[PDB]
């Protein structure tokens, strides 16, 4: 008996969005996977998406895979700043496919736009894929011309299956019930003789926040007290469930918008509303979830499956509007071809984002949200469900990385990574460590005080060894300087100790270096 595999991923969900992480949105299906799985705190990504899909799928870190910035922003002819998985990496799914395990996916995949770059070229022999790193989750389209915003241009609904470009949807196309209808098809569909390796990366709930009516309407009035009083209904209950210390400081929550009560009433109804849409996106993602996780159960496969949900990076606390490589014009454009009234908001024809404080919210006790290399963009909730494994039913403090993931899959379905060699190619090796050990209970962690891990994206750094994690914010979002935390005693990073621990600092930016020589960080 080898285990098949189900890998789910949420795009920019948040670290306590769903009920068993601390949340209020209606999350049953992964509650029940959670509760009786195992539930990690510590668990990291990158700071974004390509770059966190890059790592999964390869057990390497995101500048060597070939995302080394990602596509939109570019650098070019650099090795790893290709913009697409490259071929100095072998992914999962291939190593998968070829001992015999039929690797099937529906979602996102965010890996590349080109025939030779799709999930069918890379090792998928099903998918159903948006290319892109976003889109309309209805599949209605602004029109396309040089004056569109960048941000749009660079999102259409481009859909592939297999090697066929779709040139149109199905009526009543929402993303996530099609992922759901096509990774259920092809489960239906499977040689149910032989184990698969079911990769679900979900749009939802990413810009722009749409959801069924039906379902945000269940939500209504519920987040009428604004971002604030969310995020201390969040962090009472994370310490409530034992997800982080009683006794924690939260980091303080930065945005330049206006905070809540200094908003106008009919501001204020329509970024509740907006939250309302994003919590029905969750629970709609989670409804197809069960979907999936009931289909298997039926067939008698659940329980051999190892189950993975992880978020690809912290929730996004992005303003679309202020980074002007999103333009021109971005507001304006909306405002002449969507309709962001209160009412609509949630539908195919609307556009809109969560902003900083909901984000924020949704990140506490962490310090800041995604693309930023603070512990708010990159600890990210995730949940390991796999009863033949001994730790299960139990909350884990322990550190782990996205790039964990890969050797992992590859331990269980007794498959050796092939070295620095892969179709004649020189390939790269898994910077990750497999997770069997720690999970059948022979060790505490799969890494210890002596692991150093890097990140590096949008100028920004971090750098950690065991629980010792320097961190360099760019301006005009930090000090352009590298901040020390103790993230045992400190896991908001309020309390910078380069002054009172310089020994450690330097030691760390040490480390540093290697890792910007050793991935190829520009
Ligand atoms: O927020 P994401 O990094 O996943 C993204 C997607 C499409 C365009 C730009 C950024
Ligand atoms: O900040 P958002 O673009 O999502 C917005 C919401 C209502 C009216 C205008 C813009
Ligand atoms: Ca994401």
């Amino acid at each position: 008996k080898r285990p098949n595999f189900l890998v789910i991923v949420a795009d920019d969900l948040g670290f306590s969005d769903i009920g068993t992480f601390g949340g209020e949105i209606a999350t049953p299906n992964l509650d029940a996977l959670a509760i009786a799985g195992l539930r990690l705190t510590d668990f990291h990504t990158a700071s974004a998406a390509s770059p966190t899909r890059s790592m999964l799928l390869t057990g390497t870190d995101h500048h060597i895979a070939g995302i080394g910035t990602m596509a939109e922003a570019l650098l070019e002819g650099k090795p790893g700043y290709e913009g697409h998985l490259n071929e100095r990496v072998v992914a999962l799914p291939e190593l998968l496919r070829e001992a015999g395990y039929q690797t099937l996916m529906a979602g996102k995949w965010h890996l590349g736009l080109k025939p030779e770059q799709t999930p069918h070229a890379r090792g998928f022999e099903r998918s159903f894929a948006l290319l892109p790193g976003a889109a309309n989750h209805y599949g209605f389209e602004p029109p396309y011309d040089e004056s569109t915003p960048r941000i749009l241009k660079g999102t259409p609904a481009l859909y592939v299956e297999d090697e066929r470009y779709l040139d149109t949807l199905p009526e009543g196309f929402y993303s996530s019930d099609a992922f759901g209808d096509k990774l259920l098809q092809y489960l239906k569909e499977r040689d149910q003789s032989r184990p698969f390796f079911a990769y679900l990366p979900f749009s939802a709930p990413h810009w722009p926040l749409q959801a069924p009516r039906e379902i945000v309407e269940k939500y209504r009035g519920r987040y009428d007290a604004g971002p604030e009083a969310l995020r201390q209904e969040r962090l009472a209950r994370l310490k409530e469930l034992g997800l982080v210390e009683a006794d924690v400081e939260a980091h303080p929550v930065l945005a330049l918008t206006r905070e809540w009560e200094a908003l106008e009433d009919e501001e204020r109804a329509k970024s509740a509303r907006a939250m309302e849409v994003y919590a029905a996106m969750v629970e709609r993602m989670d409804w197809n979830i069960g979907r999936v996780v009931d289909y298997l159960r039926r067939q008698g496969e659940l329980d051999n499956t190892f189950v993975l949900f992880m978020s690809d990076n912290g929730a996004e606390g992005a303003l679309l509007e202020a980074f002007p490589k999103f333009g021109p014009d971005l507001l304006d454009f909306l405002d002449r071809h969507y309709d962001n009234s209160l009412e609509n908001i949630g539908r195919a024809n609307s556009y809109v984002w969560y902003g900083p404080r909901w984000a924020q919210a949704a990140t506490a006790p962490s310090r800041l949200y995604k693309a930023f290399t603070t512990q708010g963009g990159i600890r990210v909730p995730a949940l390991v469900r796999y009863p033949r494994l001994s730790r299960q039913g139990a909350i884990s403090h322990a550190f782990a990385t996205v790039m964990d993931v890969t050797p992992t899959l590859l331990d269980l379905a007794g498959v050796r990574h092939p070295g620095k060699r892969w179709r004649g190619r020189e390939i790269a090796e898994p910077r990750g460590r497999s997770w069997l050990g720690w999970l059948s209970g022979e060790t505490e962690a799969a890494h210890d005080e002596n692991t150093v891990t890097g990140w590096g994206l949008f100028g920004m750094r971090a750098i950690r060894q065991g629980d010792w994690k320097a961190v360099y914010l760019p301006a005009p979002v930090g000090p352009a300087t590298w901040q020390l935390y103790d993230l045992a005693r400190d896991p908001g990073e309020i309390h910078d100790l380069a002054d009172s621990q310089p020994g450690k600092l330097a030691e760390l930016i040490e480390h540093w270096k290697r890792y910007v020589s050793d991935t190829g960080v520009v």
